[PDB]
């Protein structure tokens, strides 16, 4: 009874609350962090008023702090930004990659990584790191609770389960990587209220896409002006690409030497 | 009597030696760090080694580590990674918004940066804030004393731009320096780590006209969306087009403008 992917993420979407938490901290340290409300000149910046004018919104809320962002800031006597908390992501781990590589793709997406590392097979054990995990984490990834679902179309990593602010991931690397891509991170980002964190290219296929019916998968692929390699394949996988393509599950496959969408890691 | 682009900046490059300095740094902090050497396998990681067979370069030198790059160090049991030593960035200021600007440029491109802080137009005092930075730092900016292999191209805007000894004089305004930054100062850091695959074209389709002229090479800002670029309308003192833009196309001098329609290559921040 496998779970339609766009339905599956809306339901992890909709259970998950923008977190209100603001903190200030100087310019300095703002880059990458998201900016937690609208900031609104108070003064001008040729007949001039050109840069922005008072009352105008020079950033928004949820804009990801770039260098020309910390500029602006400067330009406008902000001394310390205000910027959403990190969500604090306890990541255990069931038997090891997996505890690093998910350390690192929440850092890269918003979120700060809690490192439960390893518990055995027991499910005394597994089940008080987990509660320890969720009173001290606003998500937890848990690798191979109340499920609001279990086992998915997407491919790799069809077992993937959400229930209660946590995740039921994969152990297999590839999966965990496909699991986090089309579904934590944009948890992570519904969470913060991060805008413009993906970016879609067109590019034309130098390979064909063999896929199925009834899966939404997840293609890796290197992605190099304006053409995508796709990746026949296991970390290597993901080492050898940058970017991904989706199949959906009503796409058989796509045909060497057509345009599609990949999105960049 | 202006330095073209292109010349110019193989100029700077061929000057600039790749550092070969490392340093061996814990999984937990190599993100986004350069990895210093090929990476051989010590092992076999459906049939053996399938993943990575022995004998093979896992990691290619200059790789930018990624999440999965960590984790394939974990798997090949490197629990201290060989990454370069960040070449040291002087930045020196002739308020200013500059220094943040390129403290974080820097930052965001390999490098380290050292402030120096705002030093008055006095020539002595430029000298010896100068010579502080030569003697710290593998690559100076000054804003706002060098033998310079080329100084004013055709880039627009940044124009005045120069570069020598290590020290490149960038301009005073925002956008100016931005645009400095990213076709010469990001290439010059990228060379001295070694880098590769550190910038992304992509195609997209022009929403507006891009209204160039010969003679010029144009630092065009653009917001990149969905195989969509649109021009932002606005060197300058204007950051705003900086913020409201998340790409750049350029317009190389040999062509005079592009047209509303017409697809082209821009190049991601």
């Amino acid at each position: 009874r496998l779970t339609p992917y766009e339905e599956a993420l809306s339901i992890v979407l909709n259970d998950l609350k923008e977190i209100e938490e603001v903190e200030y901290v100087p310019l300095k340290d703002a880059l990458g962090r998201v900016l937690a409300e609208d900031i609104v000149a108070s003064y001008d910046l040729s007949f001039a008023g050109e840069d922005v004018k008072k009352g105008d919104i020079a950033l928004k809320k949820g804009t990801i702090l770039r260098p020309q962002d910390l500029a602006l800031l400067k330009a406008l006597g902000i001394r310390k930004v205000p910027v959403k908390v990190k969500p604090k992501v306890g990541i255990i781990i069931t038997g090891d990659t997996n505890s690093i590589m998910l350390s690192a793709l929440v850092e890269r997406y918003f979120g700060e990584p809690i490192l439960y590392g390893v518990v055995p097979d027991n499910e005394d054990l597994i089940r008080s790191a987990l509660e320890k995990a969720k009173r001290e984490c606003d998500l937890v990834l848990i690798t191979g609770v109340n499920l609001l679902f279990h086992g998915t179309t997407i491919r790799p990593g069809r077992p993937i389960g959400y229930g209660e602010r946590v995740f039921v991931m994969s152990g297999y690397p590839v999966a965990v990587f496909t699991q986090f891509h089309l579904f934590v991170k944009h948890a992570l980002a519904k969470l913060v209220g991060a805008k413009d964190y993906e970016v879609k290219v067109r590019a034309v296929l130098e390979d064909d896409v063999p896929s199925q019916l009834g899966r939404y998968e997840f293609v890796r692929v290197m992605y190099r002006d304006g053409k995508a390699k796709v990746i026949k394949k296991i970390i290597s996988s993901l080492v050898q690409s940058n970017a991904y393509l989706v199949v959906p599950e009503d796409v058989e496959g796509y045909r060497r030497g057509e345009e599609v969408w990949v999105t960049l890691y």
